């Protein structure tokens, strides 16, 4: 399997892409490199970077203010950013699993399809730059999580006499219909993001233990939800041999150290498609440093002729 | 009164007799037990250490360049301060395989098997796997007469090496719905608790974390620090391990590294907010690798008296 994200950036079937990745390791960088790296090559189609942090990150990234409303980075023909807080804009939430994630998600999926009507302009594919908390989308657990618990409600509904059943009297059925009502809404989706061809899962990590264990929890985590896990971005590697040895003993240690867990990552995800990514000198910002970055998501990056593009950076 | 960032009072302490040091992640987890056990056996001669691993990879003989095993042995230029290294699971599957050959053929509560409910009840597995470990340490001290003042517990790097404290509270909710086996069970759930008797004294003993400065690190912590709340168990000393305070302009020819100071000082002040009544004690990051009891003493100079990047420089940069 190739060490990058050709054939995704490529591709011509999907439509919802997720980039998670816990602990500084550069998910949102990633997101922005994946989004601009798509749409510039398929200028053909139209491309949709939302976030959910409240710290409007997209928006310190690209340099520009983004908010509710769809806006084209400037520079870009097909790529806008849109940055919401679902959570700002009924009370199970604390005692069934997965209820909030699925209506938080849903008002998501409302600022879009709105977006798309008023601009009049449907968007090709979505990236979504996960928030960098909780559990985003555990959501796609929901409906099998209520059809256990409407099961549990009929074993003792059926197995009772009409005093008890007629008994408690609570305004509860109209909560019955909506219940129902959601457990159509995600599976409806659950059929669009548990398609392989239609929408994928990119994780982001760096290469120490925490971030291999870490990661390697997300992708136990998003196998469970039945949602594709297929390529892993292990950034600010530091190839410091090929550094022109910029002396340096503190560096070249951590060097050896990535390179033992480049390794792992290596034997354990040979299946996946793993890019590699270098450090940069400094802070990544800005449509022209993220795109010069991006590039190396498409061609595998080379630490020997490459140098020379990441250090004008 | 401000909390000293030091471990000297616990170093010092002429109170406690069980000191855990656990940390996940490459953080230093080996060195800063290696390094608490040295320093406190340095300071009280009249008493007597022993720091006790399970980790199978022998990571205190690799840590001191010695050769420890089951049975305790005095660090090669001590005279306080023994190691041993065992493996609990093992001597206990080794003890249950031939249990199970004196059941067909027909720690006592092995009969047959009290082992099978392990993949059932949490901490059964682990309240025998740390019983096993408490018997090499008491026969350790019958044979060579002398018993050990305090025992550091150099954490093994995986599971949950002391979940057993709950088991206790676990049995009695058990206990109460079910109600030879029976009997294992109740003989246990004794053992256990005259232990939380101590592990749960504040006086007697205590559990060390040790991190790294970074996020994925600090959160690991937190868990841990909530985790070991909930068994009762003493938590107020941190150690924020390989910190660089590349600031001291020695050496400073690094910029990459310069990145890294200021993102470990990013947390170091979060640590320092979140746990302002804990001991955060901070370590510098070595040139190389700490091992052998003069570097490592030379190291774990700084748990007793906080480092100073600027004086004490000329220090770790001969190691
Ligand atoms: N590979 C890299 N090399 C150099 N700098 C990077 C790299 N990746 C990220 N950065 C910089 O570090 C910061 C890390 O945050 P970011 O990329 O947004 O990730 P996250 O979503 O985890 O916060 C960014 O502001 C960016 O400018
Ligand atoms: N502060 C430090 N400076 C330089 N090297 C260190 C420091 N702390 C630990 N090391 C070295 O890093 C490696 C980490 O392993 P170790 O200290 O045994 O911890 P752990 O039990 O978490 O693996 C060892 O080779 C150790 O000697
Ligand atoms: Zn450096």
């Amino acid at each position: 399997v190739e060490p990058n994200l050709h054939s995704l950036i490529t591709s011509t079937t999907h439509k919802w892409i997720f980039v998670g990745g816990k602990g500084g390791v550069g998910k949102t960088t990633s997101s922005c490199s994946i989004a601009i790296q798509m749409a510039l090559s398929q200028p053909n189609k139209q491309f949709l970077l939302i976030s959910t942090d409240p710290a409007h990150n997209l928006s310190d990234a690209f340099g520009e203010k983004f908010g509710k409303d769809a806006r084209k980075v400037t520079g870009m023909n097909n790529l806008s950013c849109m940055e919401i807080d679902p959570s700002a804009a009924a009370d199970l939430t604390g005692s069934i699993p997965g209820i909030d994630e699925a209506l938080s998600f849903m008002e998501v999926m409302k600022h879009i399809k709105r977006q798309e009507q008023d601009e009049g302009e449907t968007f090709d594919t979505v990236i979504f730059d996960t928030a960098p908390t909780g559990h985003t989308l555990r959501f796609l657990q929901l409906p099998n999580t209520l059809s256990k618990l409407l099961e549990k409600f009929g074993e003792i509904t059926n197995k009772l006499g009409p005093m008890l059943n007629s008994f408690m009297g609570a305004g509860n059925v109209d909560i019955s219909g909506k219940l129902n009502e959601l457990k159509a809404n995600v599976e409806t989706i659950r059929q669009q993001f548990t398609d392989p061809d239609l929408t994928t899962f990119v994780c982001v990590c760096i290469s120490e233990f925490l971030s291999l264990y870490e990661t390697e929890r997300l992708i136990q985590e998003l196998i469970s939800y039945d949602m594709d896990v297929n390529s892993i971005i292990v950034n600010q590697l530091l190839f410091a041999e090929n550094d022109q040895e910029h002396n340096c003993k503190r560096c070249q240690a951590r060097w050896k150290m990535q390179k033992k867990y480049l390794d792992q990552i290596d034997e354990l995800y040979e299946d996946f498609h793993v890019v590699k990514m270098p450090l940069c000198a400094g802070e990544i910002r800005g449509l022209n440093n993220l795109t010069k970055f991006s590039q190396f998501l498409n061609k595998e990056y080379n630490p020997i002729t490459d140098g020379k593009v990441i250090y004008e950076l």
